[PDB]
């Protein structure tokens, strides 16, 4: 694609996006192109609006398109152009995605012990709404826990909400505890957005009793 600013927005929340280069009230030679999950290929709004898009974007008075609740759908690329009084012309272009914090991540069907030596269930993490996916992980004494090595293993599952589209993660961790080993050792969970610069949440940990 073409060179643009980068716009991260949050699911359920309204959006404004600049029209660079345009007058400050109307008249306005200016013309919004957006191709997102709502349309085939590129689709032309004008400062007149009109039809079934005021709903989900609307050129205001000072020539920004605005969207009064961001959805999944509305994923994509959205530009602008227009001229000024002096007939100079400039084009604005976005990249769009969106996104959604899960609520905080949880701990369900923790053990209690561990036997050192062999393979031990130690919980399942759940996150639920997140948009995009993101990912879980596992910590053992603040440090990550890497699967399939050193006895770890993890199982993940996926699922999505039927009508918001937001997704639920769940992990299972599996360790296999070393003999003569911390008998009272602090596992949790993370979950990453993956999107950069978001910040992880953490659940609370869990400390089962092993047994040597
Ligand atoms: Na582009």
């Amino acid at each position: 694609g073409a060179m643009a600013q980068n716009i991260t927005a949050r699911i359920g929340e309204p959006l404004v996006l600049k029209c660079k280069g345009a007058p400050k009230k109307p008249p306005q030679r200016l013309e919004w192109k957006l191709n997102t999950g709502r349309t085939e290929a590129w689709k032309v709004l004008s400062p007149q609006g009109g039809g079934p898009w005021d709903s989900v974007a609307r050129v205001l008075p000072n020539g920004s398109l605005f969207l009064p609740a961001v959805g999944i759908q509305d994923e994509g690329i959205f530009r602008c152009q227009a001229m000024n009084r002096n007939g100079k012309e400039t084009k604005s272009n976005y990249r769009v995605r969106v996104y959604q914090i899960p609520g905080k991540p949880e701990i369900v069907d923790s053990a209690s012990e561990l036997t050192a030596g062999v393979p031990n269930k130690v919980g399942t993490c759940v996150s639920e709404g997140s948009y995009p996916a993101g990912t879980l992980s596992w910590h053992l004494d603040g440090k990550p826990l890497v699967p399939n090595e050193k006895g770890v293993s993890v199982k993940e599952q996926t699922r999505r909400h039927p009508e918001t589209g937001l997704f639920t993660l769940q992990s299972e961790l599996m360790v296999t505890p070393a003999r003569g080993g911390d008998p009272r050792p602090t596992f949790s969970c993370s979950f990453s957005p993956g999107l950069p610069r978001h910040r992880a949440l953490r659940t609370a940990p869990i400390q089962p009793r092993v047994w040597e």
